[PDB]
């Protein structure tokens, strides 16, 4: 689902909606949450609604709407999770960030914000995030289950703001050679995190997932919200 009415509006004139969830009270630092490749779907509202309940406000901008809008797949679906497939080997990750920019943007200057702006994302959004991370577009930024994260390990200098990441030990998407590579060239800039969650794997914390694991989700999700509370 989106919110009706919303729209953001980026540099190169594309503009797309998002689905927001405004704060119980305010100001309240605003969190832009970056999607899987399923599109604002089930657990991004479940998401959205999960931080509006711990005292932030959320912005989840539809990414997928420069190849097609309003879309919100269902994993369990076969052909739903197909189309998804095809859509994440379309995706721009350039335009990505651009949009995620412009969602950033658009959450500093809410009526409800407080000048504070984190980033959550999962899967493909938490390759988003490392990307926002180096480019330095939001006050810290938190990744679930990144994708391709080893393949982006030049960038590690560049981030200067914090971040974590929650990363599921026998997650198949990331060989234990990437594990390497990855806690090899987070652990050396003293602002990046990576927690290894052993007993999990891919979207640990997505419930609808068979890949769920409670313990790991809940002190995943703990560790996220204590990364974040210095914003409010």
């Amino acid at each position: 689902m989106l919110t009706e009415g919303i729209s953001i509006q980026s540099y190169d004139g594309h503009t797309f909606g998002a689905l927001v969830g405004s704060p119980a009270k305010a100001p309240a630092p605003v969190i832009v949450i970056a999607q899987e490749i399923f599109g604002v779907n089930a657990f991004m509202r479940e998401t959205v609604s999960w931080l509006v309940d711990q005292g932030y406000a959320a912005v989840c901008p539809d990414l997928y709407a420069r190849q097609a809008p309003g879309t919100a797949l269902d994993p369990q679906d076969e052909a739903q999770r197909e189309q998804a497939y095809k859509l994440w080997q379309a995706f721009d990750m350039e335009a990505g960030v651009g949009d995620l920019e412009a969602a950033i943007r658009y959450a500093r200057h809410q009526p409800y914000s407080n000048g504070k702006v984190g980033l959550v994302g999962y899967s493909l959004g938490g390759a988003l995030a490392f990307l926002v991370a180096a480019k330095g577009y939001v006050d810290r930024a938190v990744g679930y289950y990144g994708v391709g994260l080893e393949k982006q390990l030049n960038k590690v200098p560049e981030v200067k703001h914090p971040a974590l990441f929650h990363m599921g030990g026998q997650d198949h998407f990331v060989p234990a050679p990437s594990r390497q590579l990855i806690t090899e060239g987070f652990g050396a800039n003293p602002l990046l995190q990576v927690h290894w969650y052993e007993e999990a794997g891919h979207s640990f914390a997505r419930t609808s997932s068979s890949g769920y694991v409670a313990s790991a989700a809940a002190l995943a999700n703990e560790r996220t919200l204590d990364f974040l509370a210095p914003l409010q």
